[PDB]
């Protein structure tokens, strides 16, 4: 699977029927229709830089994995009663600065989007087990607006030269991804899914209202990553964001 014309988002329903489900992500957040929930507690993240493990080129994107054998790096608060264990973060981008984010706010598309994923370690004992549970995954989404260079992305960006082609991987250690989050953690939350196959509707989304910046050149670096295996003709990763999906009755709650 990928985002090309033949194997993109529009063709995912073929092997994954859940793609047309009632809890799919991403979605367009309409602020006039969100419901402020007074019960929503503040988002609390506490990550240990030592849990950073490695970075991998998966063909359609790349992601940074974290050791998730214990609760050294966790997420709490918000709409959760359980503690969620950090295990990965990655980005989504588009072919041009005009688009790239997965979620949209009042129809506005941003240039990219950061996803920090965690799994429910209070109820399950592994990502594999939690991945398909309705309450198994928690993912923070941060909209990235094209503008000033984001120094926080530096380490991530510098590591890409070692995993240029599909399947390459390299250690990525000593990094706390909470340093990538916006100053304010006011958020929107709704029940959704993974935005890439298998598309399980096991994700409780936490979308930050505040965006973070990224320069046009930094985005270029993402797009310069290759989706081909070493040796083949270079084929740049131009985009990997899935179109917004129907809310189908779901209510998007706001912590503010
Ligand atoms: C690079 C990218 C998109 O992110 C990886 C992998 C497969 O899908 C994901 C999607 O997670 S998401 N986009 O719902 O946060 O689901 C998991 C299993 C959480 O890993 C994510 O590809
Ligand atoms: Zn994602």
């Amino acid at each position: 699977w990928g985002y090309d014309d033949k194997n993109g988002p529009e063709q995912w329903s073929k092997l994954y029927p859940i793609a047309n489900g009632n809890n799919q992500s991403p979605v367009d957040i309409k602020t006039s229709e969100t419901k402020h929930d007074t019960s929503l507690k503040p988002i609390s993240v506490s990550y240990n830089p030592a849990t950073a493990k490695e970075i991998i080129n998966v063909g359609h994107s790349f992601h940074v994995n974290f050791e998730d054998n214990d609760n050294r790096s966790v997420l709490k608060g918000g709409p959760f009663s359980d503690s969620y264990r950090l295990f990965q973060f990655h980005f989504h981008w588009g072919s041009t600065n005009e688009h790239g984010s997965e979620h949209t706010v009042d129809g506005v598309k941003y240039s990219a989007e950061l996803h920090v994923a965690h799994w429910n370690s209070a109820k399950y004992s592994s990502l594999a087990e939690a991945a398909s549970k309705a309450d198994g995954l928690a993912v923070i989404g941060v909209l990235m607006k094209v503008g000033e260079a984001n120094p926080k992305l530096q380490k991530v960006l510098d590591a890409l030269q070692a995993i240029k082609t599909k399947g390459k991987r390299a250690p990525f250690t000593n990094f706390d991804p909470s340093t990538l989050l916006p100053s304010s953690l006011d958020f929107w939350t709704y029940p959704g899914s993974l935005t890439h196959p298998p598309l399980y509707e096991s994700v409780t989304w936490i979308i930050c209202k505040e965006s973070i910046s990224v320069s046009s050149e930094q985005l270029a670096q993402f797009r310069s990553l290759l989706s081909n295996v070493e040796g083949d003709n270079a084929v740049p990763m131009q985009h990997n964001n899935r179109p917004t999906q129907p809310l189908k009755g779901r209510t998007v709650r706001a912590s503010f």
